[PDB]
């Protein structure tokens, strides 16, 4: 039973703060009592609803990301079986979700500026051979260092790196103009849905809103489109760059 003051682990991890997930998943932030320092627990299957062969692939890809150094990604400080299945814990990072900053109306540049850590992180994961699973904005936070990292780790197999791209743009989207430009599935996002153009697509971010540069508009929209208008996180990557420069 997974609530709020729930000691986890042998009682090592005082459940604190419940910041959502796409079921089986469920992303937590709690404190180590036992290190009096604060985690990011990811229950991978808190319901067991897994079939216990599935489970192994998720945490065996997971455990691949963390090789990976980067800022992109929360730091994986141990994995574990627990009463409640499988579970991941990975360092917390100091900030707010993706919700959050989301709703403070950020700098378009500010923002793709952010982002790069992100594309940083998931291009390193892809080359390693390693989907970030940027599936729910919740599995994203930002940083008081103004970077955007995957704060809950968990790759499922069924997660590849199309829709890394995908999600990340629909990250960046949302940071730009406050809303989920996927369907979302799972917890109230707390991101409003994006507007659908006449055709269904998702409407540009400066469609939306004139303040928002061309390049920094068109790449978050290219990005999710599953057309689609980018093919690399490595691309990706110095597209940002290119659209941050020119504000610069």
């Amino acid at each position: 039973q997974l609530v709020p003051g729930a000691r986890i682990a042998n009682g090592r991890y005082r459940l604190l703060i419940f910041h959502g997930g796409v079921p089986p998943l469920q992303f937590w932030q709690a404190l180590d009592t036992a290190l009096d320092r604060q985690v990011a627990l990811t229950f991978v299957d808190p319901q067991g609803v897994l079939p216990d062969d599935v489970l192994q692939e998720t945490l065996s890809r997971t455990l691949r990301l963390s090789r990976i150094d980067k800022p992109g990604v929360a730091r994986v400080l141990d994995v574990v079986h627990t009463r409640a299945g499988g579970l991941v814990v990975a360092e917390w990072i100091r900030g707010g979700s993706l919700q959050e900053v989301a709703d403070t109306s950020p700098s378009p540049v500010g923002a793709i500026r952010a982002m790069q850590s992100l594309a940083a992180a998931a291009d390193a994961a892809h080359r390693a051979g390693v989907a970030l699973s940027i599936d729910h904005p919740s599995r994203v936070r930002v940083s008081i260092d103004g970077d955007v990292v995957l704060a809950y780790p968990a790759t499922m197999p069924d997660a590849n790196p199309q829709d890394d791209i995908r999600g990340i743009g629909a990250s960046l989207y949302a940071l730009l103009v406050n809303r989920w430009p996927l369907p979302e599935a799972g917890v109230r996002s707390g991101l409003a849905p994006a507007e659908r153009d006449t055709a269904g697509q998702p409407i540009e971010p400066a469609d939306i809103d004139r303040d928002i540069p061309f390049q920094i508009s068109a790449v978050a929209a290219r990005s999710v489109q599953g057309d689609g208008g980018i093919r690399s996180a490595s691309t990706l990557l110095n597209l940002m760059q290119q659209a941050t420069a020119v504000a610069d």
